[PDB]
């Protein structure tokens, strides 16, 4: 159910999060159970609980919050000094 829907499910929690940083509101509850089902499925294993979360969504995660705030900081600095940035 995830790893097969691992190339859309990711794809689109991505899409929705930084619809958020958008600054739209989208469904807290539906996105917080989804992020949180995928540490809950290695609830089992002993070592590396989170490898999952991790390799899965964390990773995706960081590699996208980070060409999103640098295509933000290259945004804030066109029209604003750093008084205001």
């Amino acid at each position: 159910m995830v790893e097969p829907l691992q190339a859309i499910l990711i794809r689109m929690l991505l899409r929705e999060i930084k619809n958020d940083r958008g600054g739209e509101d989208p469904n807290q509850k539906v996105i917080h159970g989804v992020i949180n089902s995928f540490v809950h499925v290695e609830q089992y294993k002993k070592k590396f609980p989170l490898k999952f979360y991790q390799e899965i969504f964390e990773s995706p995660f960081l590699t996208e919050t980070g060409e999103y705030y640098k295509q933000e900081a290259s945004n804030l600095l066109q029209e604003s000094n750093c008084s205001q940035y």
